[PDB]
């Protein structure tokens, strides 16, 4: 039909409009520690204290299977990758540092993402 074909455009355009999000988000992180995810070959515990691991190789791939349906779910994603690591890092940490600056640099993104998106339709 062609209302299915109209709500798989919007879908894609969503995703186009996302992955601008993606890479602006990624630019805040110049150092690169939320790039990928923590290997639980070298953070062996990891996952007895994280119940969800979150990175941004995670995200782009959930990104390019048009896997987020709206902007409410690709925050979520972001803020498991901030709130996994205020978590397992301690306030004094370079990499709980890391986390809050990402937080207050991508809250001006994410801020300006969803008058676009509500705009846009
Ligand atoms: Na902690």
């Amino acid at each position: 039909s062609m209302e299915q074909v109209a709500m798989e455009l919007r879908l894609t355009e969503l995703t186009r409009l996302l992955r601008s999000v993606l890479d602006q988000l990624q630019d805040k992180d110049p150092a690169r520690i939320f790039a990928q995810p923590v290997s639980l070959k070298e953070v062996p515990d990891y996952l007895d204290h994280i119940k969800h691991p979150m990175d941004f190789a995670t995200m782009r791939k959930r990104l390019e299977a048009q896997g987020y349906k709206n902007l409410h779910e690709f925050e979520e994603d972001f803020d498991l990758i901030i709130d996994n690591c205020m978590k397992y890092n301690a306030r004094d940490t370079v990499f709980y540092r890391a986390a809050v600056r990402l937080r207050d640099q991508g809250g001006v993104v994410l801020r300006q993402a969803r008058r676009e998106v509500d705009s846009i339709g």
